[PDB]
C-alpha cells in the first residue's frame, strides 16, 4: 500500500512521525518539515515526487514539533540530535540492511529550520540539506548555529546567514526576485548554493534531483 506508511517512528522531540517507502530500492531517506500551516498540497506533492525517485520519505507536521521546540529553556534549539535519531529509529524500523544519513529538506518555514539544522550539523550525521521556497522560521528560539547566523528579523522570524561555512551541503530554491549565485564555487567554498525556478513545479522538481544527488554522494 503505497499510501500508508509501513511504521511510525518516535525519537526524542519527533512524535509518531509517518515513514513512506518507494515501489523501488530506496537510495535514501529524506526528513521533510512542513510549513508551519501543516502538509499540504505542496508538501504532499514533493513527497510523491521524492518516493517516485526512490527516497523514503518522512513528512514532519512542523506545528507540533515547532511547539516543542518553543517550549525549551536557553538560548537556541540544538535540532539534528531529533534528525539523527529518528532517521536511525525509523531504519531499524525498517530492517532493510541499509543505512542512510537523512537529506533534510521542507518547505517555507520548514525549509528555513532544515538549512539552519545543516549548518550546525555534527560531521557523518547527515546528507545535507535543500530549502524549497524558504520563508522566516518564527520559532521562539534560534536554531543553535556555527557559522550561519541567526537574524532575527522586524516581524520576529529567523533567517541564517548564507555565505558562512557549513559542516554539510545545503541548497536554497526560492520565486523569483531571489538571488542566484555560482553553484560550483559555492559548493568548493561549503556555502549555501542559491538557486531559481519560475514556478513551484520546476522549484520542486530541483529540490528532488538534489534530494536524490546529495543522497547519492552520501552513500
Amino acid at each position: 500500500d503505497p499510501f500508508t506508511p509501513v511504521i511510525h517512528a518516535s525519537a526524542e522531540r519527533l512524535s509518531n512521525i509517518p515513514v513512506y517507502m518507494p515501489k523501488g530500492d530506496p537510495v535514501g531517506l529524506a526528513i521533510l518539515l512542513s510549513d508551519e500551516k501543516g502538509i499540504g498540497d505542496q508538501e504532499r506533492s514533493y513527497m510523491d515526487a521524492m518516493l517516485a525517485r526512490n527516497i523514503i520519505v518522512m513528512p514532519v507536521e512542523l506545528g507540533p514539533w515547532r511547539a516543542a521546540l518553543d517550549k525549551e529553556d536557553g538560548e537556541c534549539n540544538y535540532l539534528d540530535s531529533d534528525f539523527e535519531a529518528i532517521a536511525k529509529e525509523a531504519l531499524r524500523g525498517l530492517d532493510l540492511g541499509v543505512y542512510f544519513h537523512p537529506v533534510l529538506t521542507g518547505i517555507g518555514q520548514g525549509a528555513t529550520i532544515a538549512y539552519a539544522a545543516a549548518s550546525d550539523s555534527p560531521d557523518a550525521t547527515i546528507a545535507g540539506a535543500v530549502s524549497l521556497d524558504p520563508t522566516p522560521a518564527r520559532t521562539r528560539l534560534p536554531s543553535c548555529t556555527e557559522k550561519a547566523e541567526a537574524i532575527k528579523g522586524p516581524d520576529g522570524g529567523f533567517t541564517y546567514s548564507v555565505n558562512a561555512a557549513l559542516p554539510a551541503p545545503a541548497l536554497l530554491i526560492s520565486p523569483p526576485g531571489s538571488p542566484v549565485n555560482n553553484p560550483v564555487e559555492a559548493r568548493r567554498k561549503n556555502i549555501a548554493v542559491l538557486q531559481t525556478a519560475p514556478d513551484f513545479s520546476a522549484r520542486m522538481k530541483m529540490a528532488v534531483d538534489n534530494v536524490v544527488a546529495m543522497a547519492d554522494q552520501d552513500a
